[PDB]
Parts: C-alpha cells; sequence; structure tokens
C-alpha cells in the first residue's frame, strides 16, 4: 500500500500516493489535475470524483465509470492507468481517484484545419468509436471538448458511456429508439466544423437546433415519418414548412469531394440509413490511414448492472471491489 500525501488545490483536498508528483489543476463528475508519475515516467491526468456516494445516482454513476474505464483498452479511447483510494477499508471508503494519459488539449484547442489533418483526426475518432460501439457502448455526447488530443495530433475519446450543437436530431426530439449512429451524427458535425471553421448547427435551444438541422438535411419524408411514434413529434415536424435536402457538394464547396461524400453519409436524418463507424473507416476518404487488420473490436462488456436497482452501500461496495481487483497494464 503506497504512502499517501495531501494537499489543497482550488479548495479541494487531493490525497494521492507519493508516486504521483507535481499535481497541477487542468472532468465528468470530478476535478482533474495533471501529475508526474515517477514510477513509469509518464505524464498523467488524475481525476478525483466529486462526492461519489452522495445519492444512489452518484453511486451507480461512479460504478459505471469505473467499470467502463476498466474495460476500455484501445489507443483512441481513454482507459485506466491506475485507480486508488486513500481508504484502507470499505467502511472508510469515500473517495475515488482515476488515472489516465494526459493528452493536454481538446479538439477546440487544436482548431480551420487542412484536409490531411482532418483525415487523421476523424480517422482516429471513428477507429475509437468502432471499438466502443462493438462493446455495445454508445458515447451519446460526443463533442470537440471530449476529444483529448496531444501535440502529436494523437486523439482519445473521453467521457463515453456516461450521458446541444453536435447531438443527433432523434435525441433532440426523442424519436425512434436510437442506435449507435447518434455518435456518427456528432462526428459529422465535428468533421464539418474542422473543414469549414464554423459550427455546422449552432442552435440556441432544442427548437432552433432542430430548425437548423432540417435546413441542411430536409424535413423527413414519408419513409421516415412512418417510423415516428409521437403524434406530437409528427405533428411538430409535419406542421413545419417542408424543406428539401441541400446539395452538400454546393454547401461544402472547396472541400475534398471524398470528404463531402462522407459527410453526406454521416448526416442522414434517418438513423437507420446513417453510416456506421466500421463502414466509415472503409470509406475512400481514409485510404491513407485505413487498415482492417488494425481497427480492433472490444472484448465482451457486461452491462447487466445497468438494469439493477441497488442501495448506495451495495453500489459502493461493488465499486470498492473493482478498485481492489484493478490490474495495471504491462
Ligand atoms: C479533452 O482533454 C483535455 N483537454 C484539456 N484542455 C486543457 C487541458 C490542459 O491540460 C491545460 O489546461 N493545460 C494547463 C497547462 C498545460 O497542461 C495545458 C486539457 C487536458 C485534457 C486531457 O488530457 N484530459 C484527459 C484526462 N481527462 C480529461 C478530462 N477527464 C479526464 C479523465 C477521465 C478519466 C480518468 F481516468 C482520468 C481523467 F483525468 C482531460
Amino acid at each position: 500500500r503506497p504512502t499517501f500525501y495531501r494537499q489543497e488545490l482550488n479548495k479541494t483536498i487531493w490525497e494521492v500516493p507519493e508516486r504521483y508528483q507535481n499535481l497541477s489543476p487542468v472532468g465528468a463528475y470530478g476535478s482533474v489535475c495533471a501529475a508526474f508519475d515517477t514510477k513509469t515516467g509518464l505524464r498523467v491526468a488524475v481525476k478525483k470524483l466529486s462526492r461519489p456516494f452522495q445519492s444512489i445516482i452518484h453511486a451507480k454513476r461512479t460504478y459505471r465509470e469505473l467499470r467502463l474505464l476498466k474495460h476500455m483498452k484501445h489507443e483512441n479511447v481513454i482507459g485506466l492507468l491506475d485507480v486508488f483510494t486513500p481508504a484502507r477499508s470499505l467502511e472508510e471508503f469515500n473517495d475515488v481517484y482515476l488515472v489516465t494519459h494526459l493528452m493536454g488539449a481538446d479538439l477546440n484547442n487544436i482548431v480551420k484545419l487542412t484536409d490531411d489533418h482532418v483525415q487523421f483526426l476523424i480517422y482516429q475518432i471513428l477507429r475509437g468509436l468502432k471499438y466502443i460501439h462493438s462493446a455495445d457502448i454508445i458515447h451519446r455526447d460526443l463533442k470537440p471538448s471530449n476529444l483529448a488530443v496531444n501535440e502529436d495530433c494523437e486523439l482519445k475519446i473521453l467521457d463515453f458511456g456516461l450521458a446541444r450543437w453536435y447531438r443527433a436530431p432523434e435525441i433532440m426530439l426523442n424519436w425512434m429508439h436510437y442506435n449507435q449512429t447518434v455518435d456518427i451524427w456528432s462526428v459529422g458535425c465535428i468533421m464539418a466544423e474542422l473543414l469549414t471553421g464554423r459550427t455546422l448547427f449552432p442552435g440556441t435551444d432544442h427548437i432552433d437546433q432542430l430548425k437548423l438541422i432540417l435546413r441542411l438535411v430536409g424535413t423527413p419524408g414519408a419513409e421516415l415519418l412512418k417510423k415516428i411514434s409521437s403524434e406530437s413529434a409528427r405533428n411538430y415536424i409535419q406542421s413545419l414548412t417542408q424543406m428539401p435536402k441541400m446539395n452538400f457538394a454546393n454547401v461544402f464547396i472547396g472541400a475534398n469531394p471524398l470528404a463531402v461524400d462522407l459527410l453526406e453519409k454521416m448526416l442522414v436524418l434517418d438513423s437507420d440509413k446513417r453510416i456506421t463507424a466500421a463502414q466509415a473507416l472503409a470509406h475512400a476518404y481514409f485510404a491513407q490511414y485505413h487498415d482492417p487488420d488494425d481497427e480492433p473490436v472490444a472484448d465482451p462488456y457486461d452491462q447487466s448492472f445497468e438494469s439493477r436497482d441497488l442501495l448506495i452501500d451495495e453500489w459502493k461496495s461493488l465499486t470498492y471491489d473493482e478498485v481492489i481487483s484493478f490490474v495495471p497494464p504491462p
């Protein structure tokens, strides 16, 4: 058991093993410090969960994130380098610290990029989503601020599995029981923005947001309208002035025609017809980077816990178990 030390940073107590030095503040449900990991020589990011057992909700979210981070093993997905608590027993267990790679910027901080840069960033996001989606995990809130990018332009996806401008219309309006392509929609919005410099769909509310979408992609046709349950959703949509799909070749003029093709296939309104991550990786736009032998899928992931209703102390105990049984990477 490591020796721990405490400090105050920004009114919050950090108590971490002495292995980790030079904590400096820089997270989902928590606060994040950069640190130096003496043991491996790596620059790391440490996140301290804020009040991880405040309520059943916090407790089950704490477990959920620990289980997710423990399962993700992929170069473009944040995973666990360490996890620890200063508690020496379950009874005393009230704090959770999670250690991962420090990338040091977000995709906003990298941004108007060149085509070869866009190719490589979106390639990596899609390679990471192929892996996440194969574990039957959806991101649901993919956005430039949770794509962590280092100076080498290497990219990892953060804060997946936990959950305006990058969200799919079928989540804006609560349509057809959505699929993993909600996340494809967001990549399309992100890729657009990298190519043009501008937010594709900067809505001011859920309403303005949907209006901006269908201005690009057209109002739903009868094929998609057939698949909408809500009299309300249908009423709202069909009561709008009806709009055609724009010519993306015209909207994205100047861009690599291969990228415009890809964007058309990511920004389809009908989720059933949107390209998957694995399909997108095979698209000609990524010919320079694509390699079917090096785009892995994930090991089976057990999410049966999600459908259980447990007491705070049970979720806490299960989380503690998961802290104890953590095995470092080689
Ligand atoms: C999107 O990711 C980023 N965005 C940034 N923007 C500014 C940044 C500066 O580091 C920063 O402000 N500075 C200050 C000085 C210099 O370091 C630049 C910056 C850093 C990152 C980054 O690498 N992170 C990875 C770990 N991370 C992050 C959020 N949540 C976690 C996390 C999740 C799971 C876990 F196990 C542990 C965790 F720490 C962010």
